[PDB]
């Protein structure tokens, strides 16, 4: 019989268990953790933890089912290389937001730094958005950010230009661009008579001048509908352009009326930042106070290596100031993107570990945002992983994933070029007992690294708390090959199944729920990304505007009445020119022409009829002009040479020619 | 330890041991109520039902998971403002079909009639199918419906007409169409000798002249195939117009056949009902027999209220004929959209209540379809939500939702502009006892009010039951803002994430189930909205039809082979008229023109060309003709005024012309 | 409601089916029929659970038995047509990256036969050998699903490889040895290289000789002074199905054949396939065995099972372990003898059989071998048709049952057999034929699938509207594969389970612009008839100088509907400009025969220049050069008019 101490040995008390347990039945741990010599069938267990040693003298824990409180999600299902989350997560006005990066390897091209977004708390999640074009100066270089967030309603990003043949870092640059919002306000609104402008009171709008206001009912005539922000008094208090003027002062005191922000409708405000002196990645960001944030950093191309933090102190006023800070030297070798949060006037800093035979993962906070700092190392030279957290209570909460099986462990070799299944951990670390001696690694989830190419997906994620829940944001792979080795080198990703790395979300309470559930199984056709609707006729109907970029095949088509009260049907062409042309007849090459007709039939008493031959054709070049009449507006009938070409021919003679003159010979 | 008595004040006991219990062991109930002072981690019972007073004096009751066997499913996602399922679901022949509204607000605009339907008991739901086109005078008016269901195999549906600007009532009408049956026959055909038409005998077919009947196998000869009913005899027996005719008698006696009706290839039949009088809506629909229905309405635009039924007695032969019957008058003061069922010569009737601060929901049975009523009021002023239910046994089993988080209560106060996670509950009334007073609203599941405005498309559903499962259709939202107040003050669907509304629907065990299950985990690509295929060269296919009714944007374009024995390609254009135009261009306007080529390159080479500039080009407006022949067919060539242009120029000299007869001049 | 139960793993006799779903962890035993016990599973009971993994118009079904795992990929092949029968049919397959989970978009791996609609393929073997992916592809009539033709198939299969050494490339000529054991490749197959250290061995390539069936040579585009030799040195390699063309083995019309079903891989040279001859007198069951697949894919061997086996059966399952060739019939008939299982250990020259007891029918028993058991899968094709003397119960909706069960093989005998219904599936009954069932088994691991068919409630309207069958009308087929995950062992790791949250997003590729519109990058084909609205065709070509429309076909042809409202109107204006107005650029106007002005042409630019040919009339002698209401103020010419 199975002590469940976490010390004594039940592996042989468990074993016996499992076989007096009927083929299929579940054995409840209850809340125990049992120590092992090898893990059992895990799947039929419930309410157990495991405490194993793959490797000696580096325990690791395994949950069964309902050990914790959580469920994996998947959120992102795309041909492209989806995966680094890191470290980019918020929840902003009740909806999580996951950002990461879409490309075809892990490098720039191809890449659109995206996000995916869920407003039922987790359960469904949206279709990607793309949050930056392709670089001006593609394929030479591109787009990449690991660092986002939330501060006064703006979103903020450190948005880094790489090269795509070595992804060297050229540039940094601080993007930020205002958050939608719907706001329910009484007062605040002024307006001087016989002037246009009026003055808004919205506490920390956030806003900058040329951002989109909506409003409504504002009771202050000319402020209405669509406008922009024509300047800004302080941080409270802007103002806007009316189209009109009144011979009465106006103010809105004591009435309820309703704002009005767009992110789609107003512009990124760009702060070129050059090339910053000694960082090789800007990675995780934490809000401060309603002025300015944090964002992490590290440097390891050169001796010494560099771990810490820029903090933007005014991020509104001075977008381009920020104080570097380093963590104590110490900590330094062997680290890399650091995750940073700040909790209560204290900052926390974890770093990555960049090998297994080196020192890893530690932990830091400071009390005057990174001058000074108290640190403690993980055991066992956490690495290959960051490890995104939060507070709750006295304990953070931190995740890891590794990126390929069996790597997690101190001298554990890189394991890749095969399929396998990495282990997903969490961990708690009290904050006032400050001590990693003893810390429970949790494998809660394990994901799959598919190991066409050596480059791993997997983990690398992004952490966020909303309610009782905490949400892990994470890549993982699938068995499915993107035959980098093979027939897609280029790595296009709409060939096969592209490219198997996608993301994840490990849901996990970490508090009461004191509802009943809002758990739903999703049943619907997903009917976001192509909206369809059969129509009356029977017809699958798309009523969004869509835009289709890749090489396109059509079968017969229609154009539909569509433009100008549905007069009609209408066809535009961009570019410089447009063309339209023909291609060569497989079967019947003599036969090349197109025929443009003003009725419904190819035969030409439908309607007028131009007909251009190609020079397959057995008649080479020719147009044929086919109408009841023919009238030449707006210019003279020329040829396009001097004295070359004729009017009519021996055997195709004009009868006359009607004149107001005889003819100019010269 | 908590007694479980519904009495007890157990919330000492609960906390105690959800103290002493790790937080994985979900805690047995055993089906028992414990009252409680605030509600626990409910996350963490299992078989647990708490009644809890949120405001004095007013219990409900919370069920933790497993306590009732049921499930909630998300059953529409879509951008449009899907809601009102109120209150026209129907199951038909093993079919469940969710009807509703998918608009734009709560309003016509934008409206379609629609439904998803089920073919698995409620696991998936169909792309959405469009039951209504926007009305023929839109956007002055647009179709609304809140009662359709069947009747002797025909869907019949109350279709009104309503104003945008302000959703009032213009227009009723009754419009039915025959439900799509295939029937598996023996016998019933018959022709007579030297004449043409044949009788087939289907009772209670339901079909009307000119509606839609295929035969298959029929062994009469010319009944075959798509035909059309030509007259009808009476209820059991119609006819149908055969092409030829025999010598002998015809008659299939004995022998299997297939029949053959068609709702998509049936028309509406339509019923205009003018404005009835004294109608706001027209909601819920109970079959009453084989001949004729209810359906309810209420009138609350003017003093004093309304609220009752129109029976349609003869639906088939009287379609115009209805019965207006109201419920007692004192329980028609604060009360609209009532639902009705009919169950064993009982008429059941349940009003929604206008306001919380008075008396709301009443119950209603009538033994004579509405013409005399026994009458009961639920306690606590039940209001702003329908109650469409089904009878079960001894038992109505009723359901509802709270539109917003803390309205469900008496005299609690709207509660809107924040977003929040309103109640749903159902409750069970025993017909034999008839007594409300004790009635327990069990909260089973809670939905998301977004909060961007201040209409909810929360609750409003129906009820139907197939086999031992009840089913609830109702709307819900997510946390996604429409910017009503913000960038889309238009409510365009399709910007950003459109309209938070979906459909869900509650599936509930009432009887038992004397089969193995028939869930399945849904895995697959969903390829019915746009079917989608990896052709043998590895290209995404669709052979579908599609209508792609949005602004497009497409890229390289390829026109295949597909008309006329695929000898060519083909483009028609519809309205008045087609438009083929030139965009300016952006990177060098100068240079704007199109090139017509009847072959396959930009080089005249390649076939002849016609090239229309731009006013934007540096050759504004030319066009140069190229072909190797140029022949002017079926009329002269003239220039389109009088004595203005030439032929020619100084610099563009014609050779000669070659005449039939001197120039004609002047 | 009755509370609900837990049953402890236990198993209940019963006279009526209770309420199951009021049981958790409880089997029941029930006789339906008299002197026939089944078995029934309350949820959890089985470790197992049921999957929809495919979800489209066709009528796909007939896993029926061509499934296979392929490294770390589980295969599910299938047929979806528009019937019982080879309309509108692709040989197609669905794939699983995630033990089962989610399922990908369905790939069509044949096309209409080149003589469709007389004719089109068939395919019910398909599996692996070394490799290569095998399959018998049958040629059968539209008009009664006659065999016409039989024909081996096969095609190497994707793999990437992590190899060290191997290449060499001798002095002063250009051909490269690559050794890849039991590679399995033909000259023209493809090979991609990378990091092979081996100079002019790079990038795409074929195979140009095969020397045996570890070693194959390449031709490079260069050559050097001295050997070349990549022992040990890493590399990587390299080869694809879609690149590679089918290897087509043509047999002819084989005779007494009416399908074949089935697939065993032997060893590294060879494989059997099924069949079974049912349409004349004696009835026919065995497989061919196809020794050398590689070197002679025209030869093989027929092995017919005893003849007191073959009345009454078809479509039989075979699979080969440990040096045993296993063999399942499906029974056609409840009121004959059924099913039957076979062992063999010569490849089906001599066999030890037993009869499942019941006369086990309609449904074929595909299986593994899990240590010393059998595990075999069969499902009902409609509600109630199990048993022995059960009539087939047609042309009505019903919930078919689905079924499992072990054969030890050292007992051999099936006399006690428990058949466990772990699912039930949906028959619709619109028309007599049913998709349920006809499945495949593989095992992954510690996990067995079952692959099979089965309906939903939605009628295809066969007797109705949609007598063509069209898959595009309506809700099309309803029936859709359904794989059963059965657990077989235990499983030493933490859960990889998670919940599908995605938008699915492989299908049609979305993702919102940055301007906020729907933008799908892929290249697609559209071959239904498309109708459009407000269309802008975007800069694409010549380094986006231009927008571009091409038309195939013999010609192309723009033309204009007549108009409902104001026919009248009817014309296209076509623009060099922005506008409808001419303002905006040089237009021609064609008018249609419908408009006031019928036929009229309307040509607007401020220049007409005709290049490179004569003005002419058409016709001669018959049309002018202006009118008296239209004249030119005068011609310009090099000469004066040449007058008849
Ligand atoms: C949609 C459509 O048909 N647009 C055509 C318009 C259309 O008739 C509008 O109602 C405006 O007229 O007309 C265009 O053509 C004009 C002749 O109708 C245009 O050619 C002008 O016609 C003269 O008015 C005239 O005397 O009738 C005057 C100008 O010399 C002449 N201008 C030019 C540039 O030709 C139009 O663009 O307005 C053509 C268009 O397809
Ligand atoms: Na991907
Ligand atoms: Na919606
Ligand atoms: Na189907």
């Amino acid at each position: 019989s199975a002590k469940g101490d976490g010390v004594t040995d039940d592996t042989a008390a468990l074993t016996s268990a499992l076989n007096d347990t009927p083929v299929g039945q579940k054995i409840n741990g209850n809340g125990k953790t049992y120590k092992v010599t090898s893990l059992p069938d895990i799947s039929r267990f419930i309410n157990t933890r495991f405490v194993y040693e793959r490797i000696p003298g580096q325990p690791l824990y395994y949950a069964s089912e309902e050990f914790v409180q959580g469920e994996l999600f998947k959120i992102t299902d795309t041909p492209y290389y989806n995966a680094w989350p890191q470290d980019k997560a918020f929840v902003y006005e009740n909806v999580i937001y996951a950002p990461y990066m879409g490309s075809d390897r892990a490098g720039v091209s191809r890449l659109h730094v995206s996000w995916v977004k869920s407003g039922d708390d987790g359960q469904t999640w949206s279709t990607p958005e793309w949050l930056t074009d392709l670089h001006p100066d593609y394929p030479t270089v591109n787009y990449h950010c690991m660092s986002m967030g939330v501060c006064r309603n703006r979103l903020f990003a450190m948005i880094e230009t790489r090269t795509l043949a070595k992804n060297a870092l050229t540039n940094c640059a601080l993007w930020d661009r205002p958050m939608s919002r719907s706001l329910h306000l009484t007062g605040g609104i002024t307006k001087a008579a016989n002037q246009r402008y009026a003055t808004i009171h919205v506490p920390d709008h956030g806003l900058f001048v040329g951002d989109f206001v909506n409003f409504s009912n504002s009771a202050v005539t000319g402020v209405s509908g669509d406008m922009t922000v024509a300047t800004v008094i302080d941080k409270d208090n802007f103002t806007v352009l009316t189209p009109n003027q009144q011979t009465s002062d106006l103010n809105n005191a004591g009435k309820n009326w309703h704002m009005g922000t767009s992110f789609h409708k107003s512009p990124w405000r760009k702060t070129d930042l050059g090339l910053i002196p000694s960082v090789t990645e800007v990675h995780s960001f934490a809000t401060i106070d309603n002025n300015g944030f944090a964002m992490g950093y590290h440097q390891g191309d050169v001796a010494p290596r560099e771990v810490g933090l820029f903090y933007f102190p005014d991020a509104f006023n001075s977008p381009s100031n920020y104080v570097r800070r380093q963590i104590p030297s110490e900590y330094e070798p062997d680290a890399s993107e650091p995750c940073i949060k700040y909790y209560d006037g204290v900052l926390y800093l974890i770093t990555r570990g960049t090998r297994g035979d080196r020192l890893g993962s530690s932990l830091h906070r400071s009390r005057d945002i990174g001058q000074t700092w108290e640190s403690l190392r993980f055991p066992h030279n956490v690495h290959h992983t960051t490890l995104p957290f939060a507070k709750v209570g006295d304990d953070l909460i931190m995740f890891g994933s590794e990126r390929a099986e069996n790597e997690w462990e101190a001298g554990a070799p890189d394991d890749r070029y095969k399929a396998s299944y990495p282990r997903t951990f969490y961990a708690r670390l009290n904050v006032n007992n400050w001590n990693a001696d003893d810390i429970e690694w949790v494998n809660i989830t394990d994901q799959i690294y598919q190991g066409g190419i050596v480059n791993s997906g997997v983990g690398v994620g992004s952490v966020v708390v909303k309610d009782n829940y905490i949400y892990y944001m994470f890549g993982g792979e699938d068995h499915f090959n993107p035959w980098t080795y093979g027939d897609n080198s280029a790595k296009d990703p709409f060939k096969s199944d592209g490219h198997p790395s996608d993301l994840y979300c490990y849901k996990m309470k970490i508090g009461p729920d004191n509802r009943v559930s809002r758990d739903f199984r999703y049943g619907a056709v997903p009917n976001r990304a192509v909206p369809v609707f059969f129509d009356t006729n029977g017809v699958r109907t798309v009523p969004a505007p869509m835009e289709f970029t890749g090489d396109l095949g059509l079968g017969h088509v229609t154009i539909r009445a569509s433009t100008s009260s549905n007069i009609r049907s209408e066809v535009l062409m961009e570019g410089e020119y447009g063309f339209i042309g023909k291609s060569i007849p497989t079967d019947n090459p003599a036969g090349q022409r197109i025929i443009f007709c003003g009725g419904e039939g190819t035969s030409s008493t439908t309607g007028a009829q131009i007909t251009l031959y190609g020079a397959n054709n057995t008649d080479s070049r020719r147009i044929v002009y086919n109408g009841d009449e023919h009238l030449f507006q707006s210019a003279d009938v020329k040829p396009y040479n001097d004295n070359v070409t004729a009017l009519g021919g021996p055997s195709n003679r004009f009868t006359t020619a009607y004149l107001g003159s005889n003819p100019i010979v010269t």
